[PDB]
């Protein structure tokens, strides 16, 4: 996995999709904006679009909010944008290996640059466990609070600037991977 | 109704100076800053050896330390010092395990603990009233929240996209609630989005 | 002259306790700080079941909500509680669609909604005065701006580059403005350069 | 054959600075932003080039040409000039508000060519006001900001509404710089509403 | 008999606001600062006095008279007008730079009296430029700030030097507002040096 | 001492002094400035001066720096400005009840509004003890560090905003009374 | 002299992936942010059960906890991981009480504690060098200070009127010094004026 | 043209290790961040006895100090180390009081002071160019200002009201300026309104 980690990204990736549009895949808000600026300076906007993981997750969610309001899931990962990876909750997953490839397909329809949309069932306890572990790695005390549709980790203790900062970065780290759909975090007020 | 006007008035003297069973003088300041000022005064007129300055926050700390040792199980809230010579102590009704008799002993132990107090009133407060008032206060304040009951007590997770001006308000309410109730049963947390 | 001399030099009372037509006591505070502190006092002494705290901003909100349901098409500004027993309600002349008949009827429901209010005094205000006052105050403070009409009312885009103070004084003026007029007509915005 | 075009436009192999010779026997070094500009300006100072070399960036050149248009074309409805190719600046004028004629517009082109010693030419392209405002809205949405549009004399304003988180504000700030770099501020404006 | 004078000048029994009638059949309410002004302005609005009453404060009146002097006395070397007694504004002109004559200065007085409907009179006092600059230095020292003086055309600048602590900066800010309220900014300036 | 504490101050005090000048005694920087502004609007500056405890301490120090460079002392208190109270270090005080009234007198000369200048010998251990006690009242952990000409209280621990703030106010409280001539405080850097 | 160029170079790969005696993979990130990124990667490609991410700061915490229990008296400084597979551990010479033999055991215990390490070098560093370099670094940085020796070690009280830009520099140096030396022998504090 | 093309597109080396005439190695860093990190590296590997880190700003300070003693009346700007083996020293033509003879002598002492320097190249700079460059850069950035001469040199009081950005860009420009010229002649100040 030396490879995978020292693996070197191309900053933008231009991906013709099934609708004749070229998609340009960016890695963060800043690059999105910039590329989105190039497209307008060159009259490409009728022919290309800029995408990133965060915006597509939001878009997909919006759709899911309507046609799958019941679905129990985490996030979509676009490391390989030609095969997005959709993380679903195994323990609350209520669909036949039929219906899941119906889901897959419908998401494919939403993403013209996707060749296939991979579905992957994730473990509800793995989600929550890794939140806990991370909290210890970054040395923040906490208390866990189960509830109806998830788990809350109320980060506690007195908290310095730095101690506020580190917790903020970790929470974004965790959110980048898991979303805030199962686990949410919160700071306690003393 | 006339009582209200009294409770609610610019009448009270600034500081209030209590004689103590321990032959020390207690001066009751109303807040941190006033306390610091009193402390300064004593130091200048050399009373620091005969008089002591107190306030609600500090005394609650001290009573708490003590209680950690002598009543480590007590389900309680806060001691109020509106009348510093008759502190009023709020315990949970629902979670109170003592007898009518055990409580007067408490009252007395606390009386002893507070050499300036004449008595130490004890009022069993209603756990439901406590969370009720947190909830009503959040609504009063248009601050959306989610209620999570737990083992210790209740955590109100404050939610929503959070404005600057709406953060400061939340902090301010939460302080208000703690002053009255303490933090031992109800907790407030702000959710990270 | 002297009429004014007093109005300005008045020593408004910090809290005013007012029995209402629903038997409850109503304590009227000048701002959110006093509201919290009062709301505190009522908690400590078991008034909470008997009395309530009110303030201009909160009441304006609560009443907005009720009007949202039973008068959703109503064009108004804000409610002034300088005299809480007689709260003045500023309505728009120019967008008024109601007989002297229909008025007083509203006046009476609003009266219900405010047990402390003996009577609610509706007053017809001039859309031109509303806008004209923003226009003037903006010059007094020396803030360049541009007017943009809409459905709803007016948006005053505050223009020009802006100091930390040019920003501040502007934030203040606007607070003063909204205190008087609400933000349902005239809007304020800071332009981005 | 575009896509290979996109590819080269998003290329990062493009040289930081670019030295261009001008008809005025001065050398123009095109920097890409304020920091680089200040860097090159510093390099020139130290090695005594300040007299025969000059640094330019799109922001500064947009101000100088604007001062110029203030005097010679004081009623021109335009947007901004782009310097992605400093040898061939492109200048966006509005179609719907352009009062000039084909040949008149080639005059303009010539005078700007003259005003920019280092340019081979100056491309004028007419732009659709509807596109300008359309792009403001779409990006405002892509950025998940609630807003109210306001038409007026010199174009359109977008009043940015909502209670606005700290991070939501910086998000709006960033997008608006972005919008301005492309379209300038002369037609579309953005404001943050005070609540 | 002064000291009893000092005593009454430092008195805190003085009424917050002051209503004064003007020759223009408007009423001027003199507030003492921006906040009070905004308060009274709010009280007037609510009780419909906006048409016959107006709020004034020394800062706003100094700007209005300055606009006026820009046109009618555009070379006058002056400082500020003081409104400790709104019925008798005092106006500090420089002695050493005053070109006017005794009677000329009573003209000025009359025109300002006219421009300020609510004043019984307008006291002109000539002031010593050396005093102005002298007071800048002394207070700069009392405030324990290192500085360099710079003479120039329109007076004197005081460049505030030193590495400056956060609290030392706010200290300088405060003292300079203070200096400005009394002497205005038209002669003495203050700058913070960049290191 | 109910009196003494609910005792109500006059904001400014006008005190004719032995040099024919009127001194106006203010309680803080802000009031100083304002009164110092009144004096200039009324041409009193040739006849009055504004004073406060902080500026006079600084002035006196400057003098002491020259004629008593050896002196071991804390601060001067001007609660009663007609009798300033000078706190000296008993344990490092090396002067005869003669020389002390010579000191007193010389300070009197510096302060025309002073009728007499009171000297009061304070206890080196009282200074330092009260620093320690205060640190506990305000619940800040610390370590004490003796040295050549004093004592340092390195406030330690992780420190919140609030926890930074409270320590700052207390340190000013203590300094108002004792000066930073014997005890200095410091925050540790983690 | 050629060695310098190596130490000092943009050569090194980003992460470095070590096989461990415990049949887990160790990835060595160089800083917090890189660590967080690695952690993210593993989570996505599901290696979180077979590979672990490490860095100098975290490992020093862990070794410290351990040592608190098994060598509670040790006078030491910090472990460096420039070569993650040969950690170098710095102990005090002056305050070292162990024999040549006791130290190799240590080395070994630590070796065991670090399943990815090949060896664990031990270098006795000079207490004087340690404070020397703090002092030289403060001068290097024109940041006036006062040196206070104590029981634990040495506190350099940073002094003088303190600029904003000079605070940030001080913090930055102090971080630099801790990275190399830790905080166990030399401490920095900022004096309050 | 091409001369420039390169100068600008150069890939300056991050650290340059340079043996000196005193046998020590000198590592030359571009800025304070790299200096710290390097200074770190030298600590870890026992170079500290052999090598040193230098940077333009620090060296400028150190050399200022030496000049303070043995040339206290010298009118100069700053030392440029773009090529450290040949550091250029900008002196003032207009205030030069020295023969070609006396120069080279200085050149040689400076050479001593910098074991890494093969030769120190003195260069006579134009007081008018010094000032004129501040004048120009100030317009480029669009910052209103006023000039005030003195004993010493020029103070450019930056005038006009100021955004958080008008402030910033101004703080930057000035840094760029001082990088090139030092602050011994031209001064910069922000006017207070």
């Amino acid at each position: 996995l030396d490879s995978l980690l020292g693996q070197e990204k191309e900053r933008f990736q231009v991906l013709p999709g099934r609708d004749k549009m070229l998609y340009v895949a960016a890695q963060n808000e800043r690059d999105t904006l910039w590329a989105r600026q190039v497209l307008a300076r060159g009259d490409y906007d009728k022919n290309a679009r800029v995408i990133n993981e965060n915006e597509e997750n939001k878009r997909i969610s919006i759709w899911l909010d309507t046609y799958y309001p019941q679905l129990a899931y985490y996030r979509i990962h676009f490391d390989e944008p030609r095969k997005p990876v959709f993380w679903l909750s195994r323990q609350r997953n209520t669909m036949s290996k039929k219906e899941l490839e119906v889901l897959s397909q419908k998401l494919r329809a939403l993403m013209p640059y996707a060749d296939s949309v991979n579905i992957t069932l994730m473990d509800d306890v793995t989600a929550a466990g890794q939140a806990e572990a991370g909290l210890k790695q970054q040395a923040l005390p906490y208390s866990r609070r189960n509830h109806k549709g998830g788990v809350t980790f109320v980060i506690q203790g007195a908290l310095d600037d730095v101690e506020i900062l580190r917790a903020r970065q970790f929470v974004d780290s965790y959110y980048r991977t898991w979303g805030g759909r199962y686990v949410q975090f919160a700071i306690e007020l003393k």
